[PDB]
C-alpha cells in the first residue's frame, strides 16, 4: 500500500469549542483527514504530518512522530514557541490582515462598556437598585492609548471618530491627526495624569515589562478605568488589585494574563471591579481563520513550502 | 416678594445634584432647590418646576406653580399624567440627543454583538472559554423607528460595519441601510434581524406592536434592545420568549413605572440587562443652557415657551 498523510487537531479547548473548529477546518480543507487528537489510534498518529493547534498539550504533540510542522489557530504564539521550540518543527502563527480593524473595534466597544457605565449598572441590577449615573459627552472625556503601533493607532482613530478626547503614548515620536500624541518615558506620567480611560496595546519587551507598576498606576486620576489588550506582564497584578481596592482605579477590563487559561484561584475572577475576558479582543472569526489555515496547508501540499514560521 | 424654582425628580440624589449644579450655572439669578429641601412656605413661592419623572404628589404640593420644564424629550407620559393641573409642560428639545442616542444604540449593540453578557456569565462561573466571533458585515442589525433618533442610530451602526435594516411606518430612504416601510413589511424585516434596536415613539399605532406574534417572527436567539417605551413590548410575551430560547437576550431601558420596582422579574432574569432609563441621558451642560434660556425669557417677557398639547 501507498502510505497516507493526515492532520491532527490538538487542543485543550472545551470539546464543543474544538468541534466548532473541526467543522470549520473540514469546510476549509475538504479531503484532508482532520481528527481530534483523542480520536486517533497509534497507527493513525504516525501518519500525521501537520498539527493544527490551540494551546496544545505538549505530551500529545510528542505522540506524533513524523510531524513536520505546526499551524496555530492563535495570533499570539509566544507561550507556544517557549513551551515547544524544542520539538524542532516550524510553528506558523495565524496572521489575519483584519486584526487591526477587529482590535480597534474591541478597543471602542470596551471603551463604551466603561464610558457608558455598563459594569456599575450590572452591579446595581444584581442588587435591584435603580440609579442613573451622570453622563458627560465623549468630547469632555479623555481616553488614553498606550502603544501606537498598527493596533494602537487603529484603535486611536476609531476612538477619535467616536468623539473622545484621545491621547496617545509611544516610546518614539508619532503623529496621528486629531490625537494628542506623547513621546518617550519622560512624558508618560503627564499623559497618564490626564486620562479617564486607558487602553493598553503595547508589545511586551524588557522596557515595557512592569511599565504599569504601583507608581505609574497612581499617576492616573482617581476612578480611572483601564482596559488591557496588551499582555499580562505590562501591568503589575498585585499593584492593580491594591489600586482597585483603594478606589484609585475604578474598573479594569482584562483580556490577557501571565498564565492562560487564567487559573480558577485568580482573584480577578471574583473581583467586583474587574471584567475578565478570555483573550478574545482581537480574535479572527473561525471561517476566516480556517480559510487561512486552509490556504497555508494547500500551499504546502502543492509546493512542499512550509509557510513563514517563528524563530 | 420673590419667586423660586423647584427641581422635582425621581433620579438618584447624585444625578439630581449634577443637574442642580448645572442649572445653577445656567441660571445664576434664580433660586433653585431640590423639592425635599423646601419648607411649606418656600413651596408656595415656587412658580416653575424643572422636572425629570417627577412624583405628581410633590408637584401637587406646589400651589402657585405656573409652568413646568421637563429635562426629557419624551413627555407624552407626563402631559397625560399631569392633565389634571392644566399647566403648560415644556419639553427639552436638545440637539445633542440624536448623537447621544445613536452612541447608545451602538454601545449596547456592541455589548450584545461582542457577547459581553455571556462572558460575564462565564466569569461568575470561573469558566475560561472564547466564543465564536463573526464580523459585523455578516451581522444583521434592525432599527425600529426611523425618526431623528432611529436614523441617527442607523447611521452609526452602518458606519460600524453592520448589515443594517430599518423599519418605519412612513417611506424613508437612508443610504447604505435596507429600509422597510409600513406594518405590511414589519414581519419580513423582523425575520432577518439578529439584533433589534427599538427607537419608536409610543402612539395608538405602536402600543403592543411587539406582541407574542411579532416576537416569534425574529430568528431563534435574536437579541433585543428597547430604548423606546414600555408599552411597545408585551412584557409577559418577552419573558416566555426568553425562557423558551426564541429570544437570546434583552437590554431594557424603559418601564411604565420608574424607578423599576424591586419586585419586577426583569431584575433577576438571567437573559435580561436592566438599565435605569439612560436613554434620557444627556450632557446637562448643554441641556441646562436651553432650560436657562427658556426660564430667562419667561422672567423677561412673561411668555411661557411653546408647550405640548
Amino acid at each position: 500500500f501507498q502510505s497516507m498523510s493526515r492532520i491532527a487537531l490538538v487542543t485543550r479547548l472545551s470539546p464543543e469549542a474544538e468541534a466548532h473548529w473541526a467543522g470549520h477546518l473540514a469546510r476549509a480543507l475538504p479531503g484532508e483527514r482532520i481528527d481530534g487528537f483523542r480520536e486517533l489510534s497509534p497507527a493513525e498518529r504516525a501518519e500525521v504530518d501537520i498539527a493544527i493547534v490551540a494551546n496544545p498539550d505538549p505530551a500529545d504533540l510528542a505522540e506524533l512522530p513524523n510531524l513536520v510542522w505546526i499551524h496555530s489557530l492563535w495570533a499570539g504564539v509566544e507561550r507556544l514557541v517557549a513551551e515547544l521550540g524544542h520539538l524542532a518543527r516550524p510553528i506558523v502563527r495565524l496572521v489575519d490582515p483584519e486584526l487591526a480593524r477587529t482590535m480597534a473595534e474591541a478597543a471602542l466597544a470596551w471603551t463604551y462598556y466603561l464610558f457608558r457605565d455598563m459594569p456599575a449598572y450590572a452591579a446595581q441590577q444584581r442588587a435591584r437598585v435603580w440609579k442613573g449615573l451622570p453622563y458627560k459627552r465623549p468630547e469632555r472625556t479623555t481616553v488614553g492609548v498606550l502603544g501606537l503601533g498598527e493596533l494602537g493607532a487603529a484603535a486611536a482613530l476609531r476612538l477619535r471618530d467616536a468623539g473622545f478626547d484621545v491621547h496617545g503614548w509611544s516610546r518614539s515620536p508619532k503623529e496621528i491627526a486629531g490625537v494628542t500624541c506623547h513621546a518617550g518615558e519622560e512624558t508618560l506620567e503627564r499623559m497618564l495624569g490626564q486620562v479617564e480611560i486607558l487602553v493598553c496595546l503595547l508589545p511586551l519587551t524588557g522596557e515595557t515589562r512592569g511599565l504599569l507598576d504601583a507608581r505609574r498606576l497612581a499617576c492616573l486620576p482617581e476612578g480611572a478605568q483601564i482596559v488591557n489588550f496588551a499582555r499580562g506582564p505590562i501591568l503589575d497584578s498585585a499593584a492593580l488589585i491594591e489600586a482597585l481596592d483603594s478606589g484609585r482605579i475604578g474598573h479594569a477590563v482584562l483580556d490577557v494574563f501571565e498564565v492562560e487559561p487564567l487559573p480558577e484561584a485568580s482573584p480577578f475572577w471574583g473581583h467586583p471591579k474587574v471584567t475578565v475576558l478570555p483573550h478574545i479582543s482581537a480574535a479572527t472569526d473561525p471561517e476566516t481563520a480556517s480559510a487561512i489555515v486552509g490556504a497555508h496547508v494547500a500551499d504546502y501540499r502543492a509546493t512542499g513550502r512550509i509557510p513563514p514560521s517563528v524563530d
